[PDB]
């Protein structure tokens, strides 16, 4: 039999109760929410995400999140969240709306989840189903490798796919991740990524860049660029699928122009 799914209809909002909040570091949290029963699963296909919605200071706010849990987890869903506090970043004095609202929640408070959502679904063994828009059928494409470029919070869509491939010992897809962040301190999910590299190096290639580097730094510094793409994603001759998730200026200025310079078809580079 299969477990009961939580996300039965994508137009329904499901208020889920907050049961645990881990302080991972000063500005990183893991929030665990109970599903409707301990035996439920979320019902989130690999490749897709949920939305959280709430009335925050009187206004509706909706944001996408990819859990760090999977449909293997019974009874809960986990979100890893970067909290963007006010009065930290000079360009963002107000800080972030949903992330500060999550940080404010008390154990036992609920928040609405919806899903699944997203134009890409991973069907296993290299096969991706990608819709051009929501109203259209998917193009099924089967690849031998996947380039992944994440910035900041954009890691969790990548991690979800990486995890799904590595857990299938008969999935020979090779993932190459290039992960950009502001600083070393701001990197999310580093232990988790490095665990995967330790266990699955043949199938999982990991590289970091940081806008500004620490004194002791073994990886790249600067924004994603042509060299990093040549050095840390599969070559275009191999026809990899390229996935991206990061802030709009990163995608627009750093990723697409440089994917094109290397020769990847820019039109086929998918942004979550
Ligand atoms: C498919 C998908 C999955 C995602 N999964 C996750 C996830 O698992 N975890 C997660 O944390 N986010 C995730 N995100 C990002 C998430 O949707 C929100 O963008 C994020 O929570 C910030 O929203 P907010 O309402 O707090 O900030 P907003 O109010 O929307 O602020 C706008 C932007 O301002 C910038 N900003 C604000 N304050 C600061 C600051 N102090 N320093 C640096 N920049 C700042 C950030 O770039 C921010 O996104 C995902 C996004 C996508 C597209």
């Amino acid at each position: 039999s299969t477990p009961a799914i939580t996300l039965e209809n994508p137009d329904i909002k499901y208020p889920l109760r907050l049961i645990d909040k881990e302080v991972v570091n000063h500005d990183t949290r893991r929030f665990r929410f109970a599903l409707p029963s301990p035996e439920h699963i979320l019902g989130l296909p690999v490749g897709q995400h949920i939305y959280l919605s709430a009335r925050i200071d009187g206004n509706l706010v909706i944001r996408p999140y990819t859990p760090v849990s999977s449909d293997d987890d019974k009874g809960f869903v986990d979100l890893v969240i970067k909290v963007y506090f006010k009065d930290t970043h000079p360009k963002f004095p107000a800080g972030g709306k949903m992330s500060q609202y999550l940080e404010s929640m008390k154990i036992g408070d609920t928040i609405e989840f919806r899903g699944p959502n997203g134009l890409l679904v991973y069907q296993g063994k290299g096969k991706f189903a990608i819709r051009p828009d929501k109203k259209s059928s998917p193009v099924i494409k089967t690849v031998k490798s996947v380039g992944m470029i994440a910035g900041g919070t954009g890691i969790t869509p990548m991690l979800q796919v990486i995890r799904a491939i590595m857990k299938d010992p008969d999935d020979h897809t090779v993932c190459h991740l290039l992960f950009a962040n502001q600083t070393e301190k701001d990197i999310l999910l580093r232990p988790e990524l490095e665990e995967l590299r330790n266990e699955h190096s043949a199938r999982f290639k990991l590289w970091y860049t940081v806008d500004r580097a620490p004194e002791a730094w073994d990886y790249s510094q600067g924004f994603v660029n042509e060299e990093m793409i040549r050095d840390h994603l599969p070559p275009p001759e191999e026809e990899p699928l390229v996935l991206m998730c990061g802030p709009p200026p990163m995608i627009q200025y750093a990723c697409l122009p440089n994917l094109e310079r290397v020769g990847h078809p820019k039109e086929r580079c998918f942004a979550f």
